[PDB]
């Protein structure tokens, strides 16, 4: 079925939970043996969210190459994404090592450091120009260059220096600051505006390594972001845009990381975002 009328048909019939449970039943199951090794316990935030072995990002280290991060490679859309958890106190150096080694231009953050009165990820970037951060375990230096605070999101320019080689690179930090502590946003307008700002920066384009996107677990809000981006790109590429099937795209993405889209409300919100976004594109 088309999307917008499939949408109204699920609303009128109140069957979002049944649709979402079907997706959960059909989703791929692949091994995640490296994630479960005892030496990696303090590298995982949640015991039930792990990268598959076949698609995990490897650190360029011989001691321990493990990080909780997955490469989502979308062949028809010609887009790739790295989805990862919010960094932990003992993985902030690994996080920036990955950004460096994978040649990423941008980092997309969809959570606040504290939500619901609890810490959802480490404070992993500097807040003042004159107070830079040094990660001694991976030999990197990170400096805040500029910050632009808007009503729904903040964009930061950062400098990452590999202290071994003295090479430097500019990284863009796109921080969506207004996702509610509970539920999903009422309108997709600010989320879509944010997606378009990331696009306009070059961070999603083939001349760079894959964008790094995270929330707390790296599957819910993060899944909404890449699912909406890929569906909109396919609607531009194809002769028949009504052929784009958001449930099929989501199941394709779940071949590369488990659990993408965590609730039936997130599934409905993803439909809404693609529907509204397809009208603005034209
Ligand atoms: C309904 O709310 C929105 C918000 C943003 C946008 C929407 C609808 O339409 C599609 C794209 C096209 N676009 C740009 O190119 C810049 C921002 N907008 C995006």
């Amino acid at each position: 079925m088309e999307m917008e009328k499939e949408f109204e048909q699920i609303d009128k019939s109140g069957s979002w939970a049944a649709i979402y449970q079907d997706i959960r039943h059909e989703a791929s199951d692949f091994p995640s043996r490296v994630a479960k090794l005892p030496k990696n316990k303090n590298r995982n935030r949640y015991r039930d969210v792990s990268p598959f072995d076949h698609s995990r990002i490897k650190l360029h280290q011989e001691d321990n190459d493990y990080i909780n991060a997955s490469l989502i490679k979308m062949e028809e859309a010609q887009r790739s994404y790295i989805l990862t958890q919010g960094p932990l106190p003992n993985t902030v150096g690994h996080f920036w090592e990955m950004v460096w080694e994978q040649k990423s231009r941008g980092v997309v953050m969809l959570n606040r450091v504290m939500e619901k009165g609890s810490l959802k990820c480490a404070q992993y970037w500097p807040q003042k120009e004159e107070k830079e951060m040094i990660f001694e375990d991976t030999n990197l230096k990170l400096t805040l260059i500029s910050e632009d605070i808007k009503s729904y999101y903040t964009v930061r320019q950062l400098e990452l220096e590999n202290l071994t080689t003295q090479e430097t690179r500019e990284i863009l930090h796109f921080h969506y600051t207004t996702w509610p502590d509970f539920g999903v946003p009422e309108s997709p307008a600010s989320f879509l505006n944010f997606l378009f700002k990331v696009r306009e920066s070059g961070s999603l384009s083939p001349e760079h390594g894959p964008v790094v996107v995270h929330c707390s677990a790296g599957i819910g809000r993060s899944g909404t972001f890449c699912l909406a981006d890929t569906c909109l790109l396919l609607m531009d590429k194809r002769k028949d845009p009504s052929s784009v099937d958001i449930k099929k795209v989501l199941l394709e993405m779940r071949k590369f990381r488990m659990g993408l889209i965590q609730t039936a409300d997130q599934l409905r919100f993803s439909y809404l975002a693609v529907i509204e976004g397809a009208k603005f594109i034209m």
